[PDB]
């Protein structure tokens, strides 16, 4: 699995079993493990290793987990930023995943927001 870490706040993305999504600095939490899988030829899904839930950014900017494979709001594009950092962009809504200093996770279209930078790393 891989971990998805906010560069700015050092928080890892987590999908909780209740479907909520937040950030944590608890490296020991198995819920921070993700599988990145292909969706068609040019996109990915971000799936919780432990719960099987997919990350979703909803049109209203909320971010949650779902097991509804038919919802196109689970599709992402990973875009290299540098150096080693990437942005995680919802294809359906054009929003970037963001972890806020308070541990909340949401979406934004502000590409210059520093809280949208992630580093993907092997666990
Ligand atoms: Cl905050």
């Amino acid at each position: 699995p891989v971990l998805l870490k906010s560069t700015e706040t050092g928080q890892y993305l987590r999908i909780n079993p209740d479907g909520t999504v937040d950030g944590t600095r608890d490296r020991s939490d198995p819920h921070i493990q993700f599988q990145i899988s292909p969706e068609g030829n040019g996109e990915v899904l971000l799936k919780s290793t432990e719960t099987g839930q997919y990350l979703r950014i909803n049109p209203d900017g909320t971010v949650d987990g779902t097991r509804d494979r038919s919802d196109p709001h689970i599709q992402f594009q990973i875009s290299p930023e540098g150096n080693g950092e990437v942005l995680l962009k919802s294809t359906e809504t054009g929003q970037y995943l963001r972890i806020n200093p308070d541990g909340t996770v949401d979406g934004t279209r502000d590409r210059s927001d520093p809280h949208i930078q992630f580093q993907i790393s092997p666990e």
